[PDB]
């Protein structure tokens, strides 16, 4: 572009210890930069997904054969000095110790952080970690097609005690006109809602599906498909007319308290972002004019990265690095994300506890081999217990005799003996309540102290609310 040469001139004049945030081809940019600074110089481009990295690598090396390209998504390439543009995943650099990471990173003339607003745990750990030696680097953070008009509608919520005299129909809890004979996509938060509403519509005599098997439903017009946010990912919908968005989604959230377990994580129904709402609206108005029905639900500005930030903490354990502190410090300089001061503060107090002692070898092994979805839970809980507990699964609102078993845990069942967990799941907490049991209290100085520190921090916030 006429504006790409501007960005490039600005990037290429950058001095070590400088940072630039860019909004906009976020990959012809590094190409322009390397062509400007010298093809035998080294430039790194960090991509969230390994697949995305390999895909760009392939595309670029074929499109620009005179510029050297490298791909780092596998094992640590020792003594790496590859001269072209290196396309790597944030996870690739997560294998090296801080000193190794720094030694590797300073050898690059430029470091491009692509798709930073994905805020993945590997991304959040790398950004906080490299920021620790940002004085030695030149880093650029980069971030982010309707062709027909979309008729925008606000659908009212259905109340228990409904009539809709065949003029309207209840679809995902929203009042939609029956006339809407058109090709429909219904956005829903949970997996269960997508199936429950699909069977209700088929019972009403509509060609309904849920998310190939859909390909079958999709062939006959008109069609109604009730799909989760995971639906956009790949899946093609032929000549889609109308989108009905519930405005909701299901994501991992965290709750922090001075009472143990200080950390409790679990899926939660939340509002989608402006961004996610735009992606949902964006499914129509591409080939033909669209219709978008949204709930009265107001969207959130930014994604909640607190859960990923907690998961990211795993990447500083071996190095004795407080990822939460590094995130906070990086974000103060780079201003990439919105901040919840109380939450960062609490996460940081807990992070200090996490790295307060060397992790037992036994726990290190399990975390390395388990298919457990949150191995950091094991690291946090080891400050109180070394034996993982199996809490009975919760189907509906009742305690079942079903248990979730992951590899290498060597766990015991809950029974009636509640473990002194520092970190628990929403459901582990619910099972405790339903069974009429109680969570133990901090059993050591470090744990007692983290609790006091958390209490103190909450005290201010609460008072700041009061007036």
């Amino acid at each position: 572009a006429t504006d790409l040469t501007e960005m490039v001139k600005k990037i290429t004049t950058m001095n070590r210890g400088e940072f630039r945030q860019i909004t906009l081809k976020t990959t012809e940019l590094p190409r322009s930069v390397i062509e400007e600074i010298g093809r035998h110089k080294r430039v790194l481009v960090l991509i969230p997904l390994r697949a995305a990295a390999e895909s760009v690598y392939q595309y670029m090396r074929q499109k620009h054969p005179s510029i050297a390209f490298n791909l780092r998504i596998g094992e640590m390439k020792e003594g790496d000095m590859a001269t072209g543009i290196t396309y790597a995943s944030y996870g690739y650099f997560c294998q090296m110790s801080q000193p190794k990471l720094r030694a590797a990173m300073v050898e690059y003339s430029f470091i491009f952080l692509d798709e930073y607003h994905c805020a993945t745990p590997e991304q959040l750990a790398i950004m906080g970690k490299i920021h620790r030696f940002s004085e030695n680097l030149r880093v650029v953070a980069m971030t982010a097609g309707q062709k027909h008009p979309i008729e925008e509608f606000i659908a009212p919520e259905v109340m228990k005690g409904e009539d809709l005299g065949s003029e309207y129909l209840d679809i995902a809890g929203l009042k939609i006109p029956v006339e809407e004979k058109n090709n429909m996509l219904v956005f829903v938060p949970t997996r269960n809602m997508a199936v429950e509403a699909a069977k209700k519509l088929k019972a009403k005599g509509y060609n309904s599906g849920y998310y190939s098997n859909l390909r079958v439903v999709t062939s006959q017009s008109p069609y109604v498909v009730v799909a989760t946010n995971a639906i956009e990912s790949g899946v093609t919908l032929p000549d889609l007319d109308v989108v009905v968005d519930t405005g909701l989604k299901c994501e991992k959230r965290i709750r922090l308290s001075p009472k143990m377990p200080f950390i409790v994580t679990g899926l939660k129904r939340m509002a989608v972002t402006i961004g996610e709402q735009a992606q949902r609206r964006g499914r129509v108005g591409r080939v033909k004019p669209g219709r978008y029905y949204r709930s009265q639900e107001t969207p959130v500005g930014s994604k909640d990265y607190h859960y990923d930030l907690l998961q990211a903490q795993r990447y500083g354990i071996e190095d004795g690095i407080n990822i939460t502190k590094s995130f906070r410090e990086m974000n103060y300089d780079w201003s990439l994300y919105e901040e919840d001061s109380l939450m960062i503060t609490q996460l940081e107090i807990l992070n200090n506890l996490l790295i307060s002692e060397e992790l037992p070898m036994a726990v290190k092994n399990i975390m390395a081999r388990t298919d457990h979805p949150e191995p950091i839970k094991l690291a946090y809980n080891s400050y109180e217990t070394q034996v993982p507990v199996l809490f009975p699964k919760i189907r509906n609102g009742e305690v079942t005799d079903t248990y979730d078993n992951y590899t290498f845990l060597n766990a015991r069942k809950l029974g009636d003996d509640v473990p002194p967990y520092v970190y628990a799941t929403e459901d582990e907490d619910l099972a405790v309540e339903l069974l009429g049991l109680d969570w133990p209290d901090p059993g050591n100085q470090g744990t007692v102290e983290a609790g006091r520190a958390l209490k103190q921090v909450v005290g201010l916030s609460t008072a700041e609310n009061a007036l």
